[PDB]
């Protein structure tokens, strides 16, 4: 298979290209700087779709950025930087004349309503109460294609853990120093997926051709935020008793952002495991062990 994805350059994308390519198939990347394996989207706008039997896109401004301050503006580019790319692709394989079998994009559980009692699956109601569910809402918008020509994924995915990006990237320093711990309370539900299952469930979206619809990418854990860090500071060896309050995680990333850390949804991936996907890495011991066994 020959698979285009936006924004692959980042950190879900890198992974996804590897898995993609170790499987058997060739990758193209759209990306804002050019060069080898890629196309730009000025690109993409003149030229058109090029050829390619799936598509993906990734593309987005990084949304926890701590050096950048939540204002209007950031907030303009989170949205805009999703929709416009999406909008863009999806555009583009609607007038393709050889349109791809396959179209699949990645949000995130931010659509389901943060809750310490509730549970929610692919099928729950959200997209509505805050920013961030907006935001899933008008992108999952921005890639709907009207017709059946091609197949039609979203991947609502939880925290990516992996070694080299994301969320360890700020995490695993510290973390390592004896300066982890509990975030707010520690009791808010920590929906997490290990790197390697996005990029897993996301190639098996792309492969097979039974799959369509909402997949939530997320291990099938229970794990809280108190539980991830003594996890963590367990797979490290290390002190994990300091907490973050709640207005200290305010101040720094703002209070819209900081319901991303503070609060949380019990996510069960129900339909990713109807698809017949298998985690490598479903407890989160297991995840955790992996990433500070390989550095
Ligand atoms: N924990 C997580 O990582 C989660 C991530 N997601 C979503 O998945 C997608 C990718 O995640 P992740 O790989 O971690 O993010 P990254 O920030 O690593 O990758 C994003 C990529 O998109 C491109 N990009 C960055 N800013 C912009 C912009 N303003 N306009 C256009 N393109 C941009 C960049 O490619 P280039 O420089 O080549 O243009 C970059 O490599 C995002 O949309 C994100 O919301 C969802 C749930 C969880």
């Amino acid at each position: 298979m020959r698979v285009l994805v936006g924004g692959g350059t980042g950190f879900i994308g890198t992974a996804l290209t590897q898995l993609l390519n170790a499987r058997g198939h060739e990758v193209t990347l759209v990306s804002r700087k050019p060069g080898p394996g890629r196309i730009t989207w000025d690109e993409l706008a003149a030229s058109g779709l090029p050829s390619c039997d799936a598509a993906v896109n990734l593309a987005g401004e990084n949304i926890l950025n701590p050096l950048r301050r939540w204002n209007e503006t950031f907030q303009k580019e989170v949205l805009g930087s999703r929709l416009e790319t999406t909008q863009l692709l999806a555009k583009a394989i609607t007038k393709a004349p050889q349109p791809p079998k396959a179209w699949v994009l990645v949000t995130g559980v931010a659509y389901y309503q943060p809750s310490l009692t509730a549970e929610y699956d692919e099928d729950s109601p959200g997209g509505d109460f805050d920013f961030f569910s907006n935001l899933v809402t008008k992108w999952e918008a921005a890639a709907r294609l009207p017709g059946d020509s091609t197949r039609q994924v979203v991947v609502r995915s939880g925290v990516v853990l992996g070694r080299g990006g994301g969320a360890m990237g700020h995490m695993l320093l510290p973390f390592r120093l004896g300066l982890g711990g509990p975030i707010g309370s520690g009791h808010q539900f920590f929906p997490w997926i290990h790197i390697g299952d996005l990029a897993g469930i996301l190639t098996h979206a792309l492969e097979a051709n039974h799959v369509h619809g909402v997949l939530n990418g997320v291990a099938p854990s229970s794990a809280t935020n108190a539980e991830f860090a003594q996890t963590f500071g367990a797979a490290l060896g290390r002190r994990a008793f300091i907490p973050l309050p709640s207005a200290v995680v305010q101040a720094v990333f703002g209070r819209q952002r900081a319901i991303m850390l503070l609060e949380g949804q019990k996510v069960i991936p129900r339909r990713t495991l109807a698809t017949g996907y298998q985690y490598s890495f479903p407890e989160l011991g297991a995840a955790l062990k992996e990433i500070a066994e390989n550095l």
